[PDB]
DNA sequence: TATGGTCGGA
DNA sequence: GAACTATGGTCGGA
RNA sequence: UCCGACC
RNA sequence: CCGACC
């Protein structure tokens, strides 16, 4: 198999020494890094070679990494830090701390280096991450597990090294190496159990984009493991037996074993683990909800009904504000929606599943088989927007193509000139601007994760958070340019946005989770939508929808009928159902599987009440499909008909069972052609300006097919997809890239295409005009405030020569950091701050009066008064010649010394907060109001 | 009453010729600075300065009376000297207060005169058409008073009632440089005399005539106009006559109400209908009383004129004659302007010709709606209708209960973690108030003014209320406040619960016991929220409730038809009897009504139908005279209707005197019906007509007296028996046994023990090492030169003498306030190469100076075991300044300095301390 | 030259 | 009179 | 940016 | 404490 590749393949994992055998995983997956880090191997004699007892019990990887940085070989940077919290869980944790695991990850690049005895690919180990659980990682533990980013074997690309590329066995001698045997890694074995498509990825800079696969691995055995639970005393476990426990495959035999393999991404879903219903409270149905014509049609695909118990317990151990009217998750076999019986009085929990749901036949014993596990909940819904998808669909499906092209077109100006209009107002007022800043982005995670605002150097990470934090001590946003030229870039960027994507906000539009009517109660093309509170859109609000038509529609959007107009009905009877959209179980066909095949197990639709943007619209009956079944090869090999190869019995099927694993990997590298056939029918069905004439049609179902590739078991190769351009599409095989891909007209005369119209002939041109009537309302970096330390040393430094000394050699070591500030590189633009600012920081006084400004009592130097000094010199020296030098790195002292400048004798008192209870005050809308009232009278 | 009659013969100030060029706004402030000051009027060099005409700052004016008080807010003076007394529907108000003169000397003014300054209040019709500065209005303390305080001048000489309102009355009233007329008057309640409380009533004037008026249009060029024809012109008593006097003068009210116009209707635009809407069955009761139908256009003007958020679906104010509620027309399909008026809100037969008279003034709109509880005049009543009264009290008890320890057990785990108990803090009290007031977090010395405050500003710093023992004493004595304040009131909270306006059922949706609610957004309780009521049972009341049939039972049907109608209660409009009647007699003008869901307080419940009331007339005697009847008296023509208006105004004046007996009648059914524990039994219901009526006294001409009052005491009830307050009335229980009424029971069986356990029920300490961090700093300093030990010693000996003085003063005791900030002076003015460093003299403010952080860290350290409240009311903020420095940790974030303002303007965010504690 | 969309960053 | 004796609720300003 | 689920 | 409203 290709000899030349194995002989690369022999060695790519990194090796475990004995010294490191009696080890927590933790420790051994952490020291290892370091080592391949600091380019030590760990086999390396010349070192003591010694485990270090005191790292078994650590709480922080900084410990364990110095007592080896004292050693003279790892003596450069330390790599990123485990956080203290994984890392105490891992070790004492036993990996899982409130529902989330600590990950084993890697990512595996090729090695530049083509020696022939050389490793194949290079290995980076990442750092321990908490990441949410899911039902494999709850029932055999978080260790047990192993994922990998490597690169595609099958990859198509220049930048694929030569022994690959050449050699035709290539790709069978990697896919081998992955499925044959188990791999060894840090005292575990792991073997392959799945892979998915985990897309292009930009190669690590540490060792041009090539597309990366993940893969899986099962810890089957491990020095610490014992042959027939904490993590260091675990039980051998083959992956054919973990299959097994999930997929219970003595009753699903009869499944297309590609199909098959592809469920196991169900064990793997990140979920939140609720709670455990007894069988008696578990009630599975037989066949699914069918349509009241007797057309067979599923009514009711993946959707099924809970107890309000049931949601109730949800809320609780989510710790959500009210009980989700839906939620979407797995429970045994069954994937998919469940929402609460309004007909439900009782206090006793049960559950129903349904055929949709149940994807292998499961027989619901064990406990993590009868957990409902929740991947998410109906939430508040958020005003949504317009997509390139849904344009050409609505203007082919408009009675009036022109009044479209004007509404959509209208939204446009008018949203671009609302979003300007505010802004413009708020810079007017500190506080106003302070209010949008907050309105316009969310920093509660980061504010949470931290526990504090993050802060790159002497300024905030974020220009939003730097913005608020100036102005919060004092600083005018029309009055210190450095504020307005963050505001300018901001304003650009979400017009570039809006430029690259054409992201049209409709106010009145939200995307929905899909829920279906178990009550009959809603007529064919009747819809129920319920909020959960007030719905605004400028000044119009909603908390439900009735006596209007509605727009529904799912990504992606292709065929003409991929959008549909509905009525919107209000139920009582559904009332208690919110932030969910119920479609009807009344009718031929399923309202969900005329929104691009879809159905009720966690799609969202495209949900728009819009009047100008519903009532142009006019319904398409759906297509008839052409019949591709000569290009889109169907591999339907069932597992039993795998199984007939080798026997019967546990040896036949654990047999078969890896050879769906290697199979199925094949099958799952093979190269995808979602992505190109998807850009094929962009570009043809804009030159022809149809998304409705024939070759519309096909490509639309060849997208519509290819992307159900992995569960469809479809084969699709180069070969085909040329053939099928050439019988079916008219020969033309390179078509040419749109207008509207490019950021300036580059077409001749007025633009032709609505997206080329809406970028080129609307939105740039009023992005223009706002940008320079945003520039003409607006201003100087210098103000005399930052300046008062300077103008203070200088004057005593001009009475005493000992004081002038010590601002020579700060002014003097500002002008070095300066040029060290003046390019990409491996080292990333926060490691190259970090760096100069160390040097910043590095400046110090180096005596009354040393004393007086070092403060050493304080153990943050940072806030002493030596500090409010270097920046005031710095900003006197560079606010013009270079702002953002003397801002990224004095920004914090800068703003404190404003505060003081500001603050005048008897009107209040400045706050010094700290960071964490400054990260934690949000500004109040009610204030703001009322203040700007009291200012107008 | 001569003695009174020449005691009221020079009441106001008098108006000398210098100021008789005066603008309006000039003159009023002037006679106020003058009066203020205690400067005659009326031979200095006291002459007319032409820079008065052309200020736009009182203080201008006032400067230049040198020669030897509150001030009009420099818009309002503005507004009235150049923009005609109206600035954004807003009125300048000439307003004065009237209080009995102390010197009882004959031959001076019985009664002691303030003008107040100029104010702004909302606008109204009869200011919108005639001008605000035609309008002024006085608080006068009422003749028939039976107040000790009351001068004997009056008290003793019977007959003084009737000189007092002669002289309102009989004519003018000379104010600078005006004739002003009385034309109303109402209770203003007691109000305490500015330097014991008396019953004070407002009287409001118009300006007939003056010095700068025109025989038969900016302030000082007004013409004559009487308040005989103001009067017509409001009310156009020609069409009108037929209407009893005294409910025609209630009706000058709606000239007054505060409303804010919103458009002028055409009169095409106005569909006045000539019936209301009736009973299904014939009972002919009106079953739309106060409400009507309005265009979706008109209500979306509401919400532009009003910038409200979203168009409000039901509106109180008032359209010409018509007064009450209008609702949008949920089948209006058109984008054309229309109102409907109905009989019921028509008040008199008006033309709707004028502007002003076709102008929709709106008082409230339809807004967010918040959770209610429950008074304690439901409460019997809920007893009396009860299925089982035993589980009612045990439900209402057990909530309660639950409720007291859901909030207490809140308080102590907050505590535990500052980031929590700063959210705590933030609910417990809003300081949006006084912080919008001024801009910033008001300080008294060195920390907030506020306990509230603070403790937020000094946890904000970092300080921890479990660490450190001035946060933690603040917070208990905040904490047992809160408790103090729940054994005196029984406030019974009910989330499910809320006071919504009442709409009736134009389309015909809601059958006889049907109910629609939907609301604008969600409406939380803690264990749900709702947007609309389905398929339950609700209860709804109005207050004031008394008779037992005063809480209904129903059913809330959510209906699609309805479904835009939002904050808003709609009832049927079939069957008999309206239930707003229902409900205290209540109608749709503006009626809120007591809306409860919560199951527990709903189940209960057993409808009574309502009670036959007993005939009262032999105690209330009602005055029907017509005007028509007045006028027969004066003859025919203007002349005799000119005087027959002004002899409606006295007469009205005197019936509005009449001595109240409201308070006392209804203080009087609760004693009683306490001590019968009954609220359906003979008495009870007597006493629910009895204060049924009096309510309506002003409308409906109910003459009442003592001598009504005492033989209706005497014959129907207890009488001349002083009645004794109920035990609940007092913070303990001590009375006989265990409590029985259901009031004593839920306040002293289940909220006093609940409220005092809590009570009863390595650590916290004033050292902190932190805070000495600059005194250490200092002494090593010290301790190796001798110059600064010097200076060391005189700022240790200096603080020392502030302490001393903080004992004088503030230890134990003009107020308290001044007294703190006179040690504060004296602590500020403790001040010194290193003198230059310490004392930062490029900062304005001195307490930011490093100097101000060692003064506070040495007083801490030499005090904080002896005087810990001197050292944190004088430095706590430079202490939280070092705190927030000294806690500070290399790369573990930066702390930020805030200005007052921008401080003032943050917020606690409940979403980072719920997400925070988790993950601990 | 190889898709769109919804969410989160435990 | 020494002593009798002044309502509930909805919302806003200061 | 990047990373991670989901349709 | 001041102001409308039922
Ligand atoms: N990567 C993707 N790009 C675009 N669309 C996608 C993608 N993944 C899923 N979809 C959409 O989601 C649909 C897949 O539906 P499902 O995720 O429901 N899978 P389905 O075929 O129904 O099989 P089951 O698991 O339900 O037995 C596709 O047809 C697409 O409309
Ligand atoms: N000061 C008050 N104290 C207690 N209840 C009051 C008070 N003012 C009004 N009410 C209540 O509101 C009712 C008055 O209703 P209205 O204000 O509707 N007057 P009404 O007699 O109907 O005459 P119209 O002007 O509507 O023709 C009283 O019966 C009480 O229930
Ligand atoms: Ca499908
Ligand atoms: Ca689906
Ligand atoms: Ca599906
Ligand atoms: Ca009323
Ligand atoms: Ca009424
Ligand atoms: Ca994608
Ligand atoms: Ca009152
Ligand atoms: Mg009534």
């Amino acid at each position: 198999h290709a000899p030349v590749v194995a002989a690369r393949l022999r060695n790519i994992w990194p090796k475990f020494p004995k010294w490191l055998h009696e080890a927590p995983l933790a420790v051994a997956w952490e020291v290892t890094r370091l080592f391949m880090h600091c380019k030590v191997d760990l086999e390396d004699e010349s070192l003591g070679l010694k485990y270090d007892p005191s790292w078994s019990t650590a709480r922080d990887v900084t410990d364990i990494w110095k007592t080896l940085y004292r050693l003279d070989a790892f003596r450069k940077p330390f790599p990123e830090k485990p956080p203290n919290d994984v890392f105490v869980t891992a070790m004492t944790g036993n990996f899982e701390s409130k529902g989330s695991a600590v990950v084993l990850s890697a990512v595996l690049d090729y090695n530049p280096d083509n020696s022939p005895t050389a490793p194949l690919y290079l290995v980076k180990l990442k750092p321990l991450m908490f990441e949410q659980g899911c039902r494999l990682t709850r029932r055999f533990g978080p260790d047990r597990f192993f994922e990998i980013l490597i690169p595609s074997p099958t990859s198509t690309s220049p930048s694929v090294p030569p022994v690959v590329s050449k050699q035709p066995g290539a790709v069978e001698e990697v896919i081998q190496w992955l499925t044959m045997g188990q791999h060894s890694l840090v005292g575990r074995q792991w073997r392959a159990f799945f892979a998915k498509d985990a897309g292009y990825r930009k190669p690590l800079r540490e060792f041009k984009p090539i597309i990366k696969e993940r893969v899986h691995f099962f810890a089957e055995t491990g020095i610490t493991f014992r042959p027939d639970e904490p993590v260091e005393q675990r039980t051998e476990f083959k992956v054919s037996q973990m299959l097994d426990w999930l997929l219970q495959l003595d009753n699903n035999t009869w499944q297309p074993h590609l199909k098959l393999f592809s469920r196991i991404q169900l064990g793997l879903s990140k979920t939140y683990a609720i709670m455990t219903l007894e069988p008696h409270q578990i009630r599975h149905h037989k066949t699914d909800l069918l349509s009241p014509s007797g057309t067979g049609e599923v009514m009711n695909d993946g959707v099924g009904r809970m107890s309000r118990s049931v949601a109730k317990r949800i809320r609780d151990v989510l710790g959500l504000g009210d009980v989700p009217s839906a939620v979407q998750g797995r429970f045994g076999s069954a994937k998919g929606m469940w929402v609460i019986d309004v007909d439900d009085t009782g206090d006793e929990d049960w559950i129903e599943t349904y055929p949709s749901q149940r994807k292998w036949e499961c027989d619901f014993v064990d406990k993590h088989q009868r957990t409902l596990e929740v991947r998410s909940v109906a939430s508040e819904l958020k005003s949504a927007g317009l997509n390139l998808q849904l344009l050409p669909v609505l203007e082919d499906r408009a009675r009036d193509k022109v009044k479209m092209r004007q509404a959509i077109g209208d939204r446009l100006i008018n949203d671009l000139q609302r979003q300007f209009s505010e802004q413009k107002h708020a810079l007017n007022r500190p506080v106003e601007f302070r209010q949008w800043v907050y309105e316009s982005y969310s920093s509660r995670a980061t504010r949470v994760s931290h526990g504090r605002v993050p802060f790159l150097a002497g300024l905030p990470d974020s220009q939003e958070e730097t913005l608020n934090f100036l102005m919060n001590s004092g600083f005018d946003p029309k009055k210190q340019k450095y504020l307005q030229d963050i505001a300018w870039d901001l304003q650009k960027r979400k017009c570039d946005t809006l430029k690259s994507k054409l992201n049209i906000r409709v106010g009145r539009s939200a995307y929905i989770y899909m829920i279906a009517d178990f009550w009959g109660v809603l007529e064919e093309n009747e819809v129920h939508v319920g909020f959960s509170s007030k719905f605004r859109d400028e000044e119009e609000s909603f908390t439900l929808l009735s006596d209007c038509d509605v727009l529904v529609a799912r990504s992606p959007a292709h065929f003409p009928s991929d959008i549909q107009r509905v009525r919107a009905v209000f139920k009582p009877e559904l009332h208690s159902l919110k932030d969910v959209i119920i479609f009807s179980t009344k009718g031929d066909v399923p309202l969900a599987k005329k929104l691009s095949g879809g159905d009720y197990d966690g799609d969202m639709a495209w949900v728009c009440w819009d009047p100008e943007i519903v009532d142009g619209f006019v319904n398409a009956e759906m297509p008839l499909e052409p019949d591709l079944s000569r290009y889109l090869k169907k591999d339907k090999t069932t597992f039993k008909q795998l199984m007939a190869s080798h026997g019967t019995g546990s040896a036949a099927k654990e047999q078969t069972t890896y050879d769906m694993i290697q199979k199925s990997f094949h099958f799952a590298l093979q190269p995808n052609f979602l992505g190109m056939c998807t850009n094929y029918k962009e570009r043809l069905c804009y030159i022809n300006n149809s998304v409705s004439n024939k070759p519309a049609i096909i490509l639309s179902s060849l997208v519509g097919n290819l992307v159900d590739q992995s569960k469809q078991g479809i084969v699709f190769n180069e070969a085909s997809w040329a053939q099928l351009r050439r019988e079916l599409l008219g020969g033309a095989l390179s078509l040419p890239d749109p207008m509207y891909k490019s950021d300036s007209w580059l077409g001749r005369g007025e633009p032709t295409h609505i997206i080329d119209y809406l970028k080129f002939s609307i939105a740039r041109p009023a992005i223009d005009k706002e940008l320079e009537a945003f520039h003409n309302a607006m201003a100087h970096f210098w103000d005399p405030d930052l300046a008062s330390y300077y103008t203070f040393f200088k004057e005593i430094s001009d009475k005493s020569r000992s004081s002038a000394l010590l601002f020579t050699t700060l002014k003097n070591r500002i002008g070095e950091v300066e040029k060290e500030y003046g390019r990409d590189s491996k080292d990333p633009y926060p490691v190259r701050v970090n760096q100069v600012y160390e040097k910043w920081c590095a400046i110090t006084p180096e005596s009354k009066v040393i004393r007086l400004l070092e403060l050493s009592f304080l153990a943050d130097r940072e806030m002493n008064t030596w500090a409010l000094l270097r920046a005031s010199t710095a900003f006197k020296l560079y606010y013009h010649k270079s702002p953002k030098f003397v801002w990224q790195m004095a920004g914090r002292q800068l703003a404190y010394i404003k505060a003081q400048m500001t603050s005048r004798p008897g009107e209040g008192a400045p706050a010094l907060m700290t960071a964490f209870m400054y990260a934690g005050l949000m500004p109040d809308k009610k204030f703001t109001k009322q203040y700007v009232a009291r200012l107008e009278g």
